């Protein structure tokens, strides 16, 4: 049972859709962590309450190297407070904008870390469905972190994330609103995989209707750089059927994985 006041707070850490995160430290303690900061009537007036309590429930009930903690939880009149595990590293999206692409290396280690802590995900039947950039975070060792459990749910399910948001990383059946399973965070992988290779996603485009076009006829092209051990993983998990889709036990022993990956 925190309050604001057994904490001591610093710079801004990153920008949320309802509210920034901070850096902070606990008096009694002098222990440094993220406050993920969300204003009440923003909560309200989108009446995003009950995906807020199930990032919650979700994420504070998971524990995984690979995986951003979630300790507890706080509020006053206008604001609600998640303390977070401070990633110091920061983001895979900020990583991504200085070295403009990845090597062969760097992506193969973040796809496992990313399906290591995909499996735990599933076997407890949780989907994050929203798998970007922005929401894998770099811990103190420079692993890998998922955060944002923001869209996460229990699968099998339907609920519509992104109205108008970055349609870039979602599957098919996401898009038109049909049933889905663990199947959306495989496409995700996928995604993930060719834009750290080459700097960009295979759906990029400057129009939704566009976008929407190219990941719903699964049109996309590999510059060429990209090799075939690469190219053969990213056309296996990018398939418009998600029963054609691999398991993450195939990503995770997929031929250029091993090869490239640092145990
Ligand atoms: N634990 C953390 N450590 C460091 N930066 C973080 C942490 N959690 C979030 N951030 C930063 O805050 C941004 C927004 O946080 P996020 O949880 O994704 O919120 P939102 O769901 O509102 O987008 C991230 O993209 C990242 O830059
Ligand atoms: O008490 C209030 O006035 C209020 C207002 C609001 O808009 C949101 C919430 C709220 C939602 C989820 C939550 O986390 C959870 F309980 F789900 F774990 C904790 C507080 C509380
Ligand atoms: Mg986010
Ligand atoms: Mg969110």
């Amino acid at each position: 049972q925190w309050a604001l006041e057994d904490f001591e707070i610093g710079r801004p850490l990153g920008k949320g859709k309802f509210g920034n995160v901070y850096l902070a430290r606990e008096k009694q303690s002098k222990f440094i962590l993220a406050l993920k900061v969300l204003f009440k009537a923003q909560l309200e007036k989108a009446g995003v309450e009950h995906q807020l309590r199930r990032e919650v429930e979700i994420q504070s009930h998971l524990r995984h190297p690979n995986i951003l903690r979630l300790y507890g939880y706080f509020h006053d009149a206008t604001r609600v407070y998640l303390i977070l595990e401070y990633a110091p590293l920061g983001t895979v999206y900020r990583e991504l904008q200085k070295l403009s692409k990845f090597d062969e290396q760097r992506t193969a280690t973040y796809i496992t870390e990313l399906a290591n802590a995909l499996s735990y995900c599933h076997s407890k039947r949780v989907i994050h469905r929203d798998i970007k950039p922005e929401n894998l975070l770099l811990g103190s060792a420079g692993e890998l972190k998922i955060a944002d459990f923001g869209w996460s749910v229990h699968a099998p399910s339907s609920r519509r994330t992104t109205l108008c948001g970055t349609l870039d990383y979602l599957p098919p059946e996401m898009i038109e609103g049909r049933m889905h399973d663990e199947k959306v965070d495989l496409w995700s992988l996928g995604v993930l995989c060719y834009e750290f290779l080459v700097g960009k996603p295979p759906f990029e485009a400057n129009t939704y209707q566009e976008t929407y076009k190219r990941i719903s006829r699964v049109e996309f092209t590999f510059p060429d750089f990209v090799t075939e051990g690469a190219r053969d993983l990213i056309s296996r998990l990018l398939k418009h059927n998600p029963s054609q889709r691999p398991m993450l036990r195939e990503v995770l022993e997929h031929p250029w994985i091993t090869a490239n990956s640092s145990k």
